[PDB]
């Protein structure tokens, strides 16, 4: 017999994702290249592989959108709520959505979809917010403008508290 697990997250280490459309505001190459290091961003961390579908049901979905769009949240139009991804879970578990009427960068201007990326597959992942003002998880876009992007430790506990460290170096 099988009880359900304790906490909500994958029972696999290997998750599938697609990027079923794109937003106005970047290149093709750009949101590729911002959702890889988002993922990189978490299984850097964890035993969890991602790897990329082109078509099909993956096992995160990903998608950008405007006010209804499919689900019990819908998106308001510019400002307000950015996106939104729900925990893991069967057929939309795990899924992320972008309100496509915010404007998208890779760089500091408007909202940084790598950021925002990194934070809504926290979600996907089974992590909920932090009240760590400096974490990834912290529920207001915070961008800080360092050149380079770590980690936070609350994120770090967090994510390993699911899934495990993987290998540790
Ligand atoms: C090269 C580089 C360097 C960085 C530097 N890092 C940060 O600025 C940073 C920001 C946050 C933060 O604001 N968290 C809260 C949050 C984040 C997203 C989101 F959608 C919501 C709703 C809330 N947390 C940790 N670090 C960033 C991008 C980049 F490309
Ligand atoms: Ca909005
Ligand atoms: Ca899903
Ligand atoms: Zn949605
Ligand atoms: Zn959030």
């Amino acid at each position: 017999y099988n009880v359900f697990p304790r906490t909500l997250k994958w029972s696999k280490m290997n998750l599938t994702y697609r990027i079923v459309n794109y937003t106005p505001d970047m290149t093709h190459s750009e949101v590729e290249k911002a959702f890889k290091k988002a993922f990189k961003v978490w299984s850097d961390v964890t035993p969890l592989n991602f790897t990329r579908l082109h078509d099909g049901i993956a096992d995160i979905m990903i998608s950008f959108g405007i006010k209804e769009h499919g689900d019990f949240y819908p998106f308001d139009g510019p400002s307000g709520l950015l996106a939104h991804a729900f925990p893991p879970g069967p057929n939309y578990g795990g899924d992320a959505h972008f309100d496509d009427d915010e404007t998208w960068t890779s760089s500091s201007k408007g909202y940084n979809l790598f950021l925002v990326a990194a934070h809504e597959f926290g979600h996907s992942l089974g992590l909920d917010h932090s009240k760590d003002p400096g974490a990834l998880m912290f529920p207001i876009y915070t961008y800080t403008g360092k050149s380079h992007f770590m980690l936070p430790d609350d994120d770090v506990q967090g994510i390993q508290s699911l899934y495990g460290p993987g290998d540790e170096d």
